[PDB]
């Protein structure tokens, strides 16, 4: 029904946002990992290196939690799609949701 599609839109947006958050966390990891490498070949002392290794470690710890939220959002979206498939011509919102499901599953 129409309300289900409006729900679908929100759930699609939620997935897209969490993917964006995930990518942001991932980019932070990549940047922190590159900084770690730069400090190592630059001969940073063990204290500074440890500090940076902790920063990297914590950046990485953001990722699984983000995945969990993403997986939850993907389940929410898929559930709504499944509800709509129960009815059911495909328009832009279902298209967008399905595209987003595909994008999320690639993460």
């Amino acid at each position: 029904h129409m309300a289900t599609i409006r729900n679908l839109k929100i759930k699609t947006s939620t997935c897209k946002r969490i993917v964006k958050e995930l990518h942001s966390y991932e980019k932070e990891v990549e940047r922190e990992a590159a900084k770690t490498a730069d400090m190592k070949d630059k001969g940073a002392d063990p204290y500074d290196l440890k500090q940076q290794e902790n920063v990297l470690g914590e950046s990485r710890m953001m990722i699984p939690d983000c995945h969990k939220r993403l997986e939850s959002a993907l389940a929410d979206l898929k559930s709504t799609l499944a509800e709509l498939e129960e009815t059911e011509k495909e328009g832009p919102e279902i298209e967008d949701a399905k595209k987003t499901v595909a994008d999320v599953e690639k993460q």
